[PDB]
């Protein structure tokens, strides 16, 4: 490990971690410096898997994952106190939170040119992974898992196809949380999700059926009927610009209904904590770097999307038969709704189709509870988390942890 | 008012109510004695509306409504303490909770014959209402509202048609919470609700489409295709006997997943409180009467359902143009799902169709929030409560209270 990157005293913690943690920079492609934060397994790190975590956007910080989703400690609303997370994914894994691509959070490049695309982010992320294993050569042999959320539905399978060609990397699987797998399948599934969750009436529904659909099949993705393109625009206003939280339909919109920062979300606690000078010092962040934001508007603004489907990435990964893949969706998210990703996994037409069943979690008091539904194929599973939104570990941490543990243990 | 029915000191309250409340018996048909609990408006009772409340079952106690939904005080988990309810419907109304029909809770008959049907429950409820106005003649002139939940979707429109013929009763409207309006529309809507809430996969969905449906229209109600009747049976196992809370999909099943008392619900607090001898004395319950249960299995067991649709009751009530009607559904209930009741109200084909829009509530902190969706016709509105289950006021009390206030004020 690089001893100069080790965090010794993290502001806002009342007890010192039982585990070693590092903050520094992985070399991406060209002049890119990707800020990492590595937290070793609370149990047997030497042999616990290494787990890459990517948040999406594009241009959103993986440190959101650490401080608000499944990190070893979570920022409190004061933006000062960190509290230990009993459901931390680092209970059983060495977790690498990577700010990616360049310009996101504390990540930067010397040429300070932050315009990028899916193929370049994969290649840079791949080079940062190689840099990680040069700094942490004691972790080269551990099981590697590539994981992430939302746009990491593109980041992770594109990165995975690069990693499966480097035999020095012990790739065992990938997991994508509420992931963008297929624009078409997302967009089509979202319209159904809207109607059957009571957001649209029969007036607008009956009309979409008539002008967007035929022979039992609907096109809400690239459909060109005038009335169809008109109906779908009211659907976007209702879902996206009416004051519903797109990340969790049953959650309030933070800041209330309107009469980078994601809509209906409050990033103040994390921003307050990470912009503290002493927090930056503890995290070994160069003093010259601009303020930490959750999402970089400019990376988002100048980003160029290349892939519309991950069908070929997944079938490449599945054709090797070496890797276990999990796509997991909170079933009350509307940004990357569960049905779109379930359609996606089904449309891969894989073998060993093992029947859709409920999966269970024991809650300390309430006992065994349905945590969601699972569908297992050969080397790929689709899974819902019942009552979780876009940030599954934030909404349902025990279900998120149970899912993660079972995925790692291939059981 | 009958002074001998007034409750003076209710066990488990730390402060005495600002309002008068009564517990005694309304004469139903024949030898039926229906136990009532009347709570006068906390504000200007003399002029506040009179509001009948019925819980459903059949055979479930309206005292569930008082002590766990929208009463002036709510039982705590100790089953001893009552705590004042800041969202009590009795803030602005004289609320009559009626245990109905005979044998439910503290209700009884001398002949002790508890087998009944929809037409007899209406007639008996109608006679109890007449008895109420003989005991409370000072409330004859106040605006009367008929309200209830679940099977009261049948109780209330059947009772309403009897009440609209007695000119001595000042009927202004009715409101039905998560109500059974049409078996067909419930059953058909529930199957869609199941699939689009991620409870069924494409295997079972694709099959239902093929064997239960045609020309864009599905029959999940009375359909006879062998495969259809087979698919619908897996749907009932998943929805009803897998460990999902049928009353609130996103809530845990009380008692955990299985490997009268409703499934996945814990009635202990209310039962503990109402079975206390001193509580019975305060509530003027005859010592001879058997124990209080939330739901009477036997009334349920011997009950005979007569109506399959309330279409004719509602069109009778609407044809007068004298009454305002509200059907309100928690949109995560599966026992009487919102879509079935929205289809129902739409299929009444009324006039003044006023466009489906979100409705708002101001939460003290979080500010203005979408509380659900509303569709206003002439004299009838359909309304969802976003994230509420079967017991709307239990899950979303401020949204329940706001809805109620606006319904009463005809605004
Ligand atoms: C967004 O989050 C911030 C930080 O959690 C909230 O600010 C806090 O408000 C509480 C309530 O009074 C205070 O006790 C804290 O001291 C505040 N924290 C800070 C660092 O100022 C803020 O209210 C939230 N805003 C919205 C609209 O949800
Ligand atoms: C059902 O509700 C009852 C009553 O609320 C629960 O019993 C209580 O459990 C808590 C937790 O220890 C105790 O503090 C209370 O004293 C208990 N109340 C009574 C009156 O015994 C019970 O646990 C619930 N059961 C389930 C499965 O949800």
């Amino acid at each position: 490990a690089p001893d100069q990157d080790e965090i010794q005293r993290l502001p806002g913690l009342a007890k010192q971690p039982s585990f070693r943690q590092y903050s520094g920079y992985l070399k991406g492609s060209g002049s890119k410096h990707l800020h990492y934060w590595f937290v070793e397994s609370q149990k047997d790190p030497e042999n616990s898997p290494v787990v890459l975590w990517l948040n999406g956007g594009p241009g959103c910080s993986s440190l959101d994952g650490l401080l608000t989703e499944h990190g070893p400690f979570l920022v409190q609303p004061d933006g000062v106190t960190l509290e230990y997370n009993p459901y931390s994914w680092n209970l059983i894994a060495n977790v690498l939170y990577l700010e990616s691509p360049a310009g996101v959070g504390f990540s930067y490049s010397d040429d300070k040119f932050y315009a990028t695309n899916d193929t370049e982010v994969a290649q840079s992320n791949f080079e940062a992974l190689q840099d990680f294993f040069r700094l942490f050569p004691e972790y080269k042999n551990n099981k590697l898992f590539l994981t992430g959320e939302s746009y990491a539905g593109i980041y992770i399978p594109t990165l995975a196809v690069l990693v499966m060609q480097d035999p020095s990397m012990n790739l065992q699987g990938l997991a994508v949380g509420n992931g963008l797998s297929s624009y078409e399948q997302n967009d089509n599934s979202l319209v159904y999700f809207a109607y059957y969750h009571g957001l649209l009436g029969n007036r607008l529904w009956s009309s979409l059926q008539t002008h967007c659909c035929s022979q039992n099949k609907c096109n809400f993705y690239d459909n060109k009927d005038l009335e169809c393109v008109t109906n779908l625009q009211e659907v976007a206003r209702i879902v996206g610009n009416s004051g519903l939280n797109i990340y969790n339909l049953y959650a309030p919109c933070a800041g209330g209904v309107p009469s980078m920062d994601p809509p209906c979300t409050n990033t103040t606690a994390a921003s307050t904590y990470l912009n503290n000078p002493y927090v930056r010092k503890a995290l070994n962040i160069p003093e010259q770097l601009p303020q930490w934001d959750m999402c970089n508007f400019l990376v988002n603004l100048q980003y160029r999307r290349l892939y519309r489907s991950m069908n070929s990435q997944y079938l490449k990964l599945l054709s090797s038969q070496k890797y276990q893949i999990l796509l997991y969706n909170g079933d009350v998210d509307m940004a990357c709704n569960f049905m779109g990703d379930e359609w996606f996994v089904d449309s891969l037409n894989q073998k060993m189709e093992v029947q859709r069943r409920p999966w269970l979690v024991k809650y300390g008091d309430s006992g065994e509870q349905i945590a969601g539904f699972v569908k297992e194929f050969s080397h790929i599973a689709f899974l819902t988390i019942k009552g979780a939104g876009h940030m599954v570990p934030t909404d349902k941490p025990l279900a998120a942890f149970t899912m993660f543990s079972r995925f790692l243990n291939k059981q």
